[PDB]
This record gives structure tokens, sequence and C-alpha cells, in this order.
RNA sequence: AGGAGUGGAGCCUGCGGCUUAAUUUGACCAACACGGGAAACCUCACCCGGCCCGGACACGGACAGGAUUGACAGAUUGAU
């Protein structure tokens, strides 16, 4: 389905991915996700803490599974997944970046997720 | 009017006093083998050491190379 824009498509992933609990936030879980074959999607972003990890994530995509997408601004991904799920209209206690997240088999496979993502993925 | 006893002896058990780190505590005919209280631990209120949080909920803060949990071996320790 979708309108075939990369950003609002990846949002439709994220909706059902939240329910699926596919989100592997933080470096330890990110590493474990891509060292595992259960991952199917990766998105990275600009320098959060080091310019080293942005390199390392590409290094892991090389060795294990190429799937990478880059959408910059840590604050974007930080907003996109709150405490466990995106939480409130507000929420000033956190909005801190997740810096990169990995999602498992586009969350759920039930509807539009497969087509919107597959259109981009073989090209990228 | 009588019968059998208690008070004497030894022991059991409760109470006072005295001691003691602590000898937990209520009760003075209508308290005193009473608290169905014959306590090894447990009980446990007491004393002496060590550990644990099982401080809900609210508001603010922290914070995804991260809030936070637990632990092998050595030292330490009654203590693995």
């Amino acid at each position: 389905g979708g309108v075939m824009d990369v950003n609002t498509a990846l949002q439709e992933v994220l909706k059902t991915a939240l329910i699926h609990d596919g989100l592997a936030r933080g470096i330890r879980e990110a590493a474990k996700a891509l060292d595992k074959r259960q991952a199917h999607l990766c998105v990275l972003a600009s320098n959060c803490d080091e310019p080293m990890y942005v390199k390392l994530v590409e290094a892991l995509c090389a060795e294990h599974q190429i799937n990478l997408i880059k959408v910059d601004d840590n604050k974007k991904l930080g907003e996109w997944v709150g405490l466990c799920k995106i939480d409130r209209e507000g929420k000033p206690r956190k909005v801190v970046g997740c810096s990169c997240v990995v999602v498992k088999d586009y969350g759920k496979e039930s509807q539009a997720k497969d087509v919107i993502e597959e259109y981009f993925k073989c090209k990228k």
C-alpha cells in the first residue's frame, strides 16, 4: 500500500513493530539483533554519542546482513519510540534518541508493510 | 460433728527479690500449673551482629554506548 514515501512507509512498519516488540534499542540489543537472523530492517541516524558507532553499524551490516537505511537526526528515532512505545502528545521526561533501531520481519506481515518496504529494499 | 490434707522433707512448676549483654511482658476473695504460657531452633515481644525493601501513588529529574538487575574468582566475612 502506502504513498511510497520512505518515511511514512517506515512509520507503517513501526506501528505493528511496537506490538511485535521487534525494536532492538541500544547498542547491545542492536548488535544481538543483527548477529541474529531475526532482524529484517535496520535504520541508522546521525552522531549520538560517537562517530564510531555509525561506522560500526555499517560494519555489522557488511558481515551479517545488508538491509541498511539512513534517516538522520537522533531526535527523530527518539520520538518514534518512547519508554517502550511512543507515549503522549507531550512527554518532556524523555525524547532522547534511540540512534538506530532494528525491527524484526517488518513487525507484522499482515498487510501493507510487505509491499511498501519491498519496493524500496531491492533498490537500496 | 467428723473424714482426708496443706503448713514440716525432697522434687516439679509459677511469682517476688537478687544477679546479668539481656535475664522480654501482662496480672497482686475477684494475681500466683494464670495468659489453654509443658520456650532447644521456630515462637519472640528481649539482647548482640549481619542482610533485605515487599517505601503504593503523584509531581519534577535522570536517560538508549542507556535508567537499571545479578554474579564467577581473590580479599573481607559466623557465613558459599
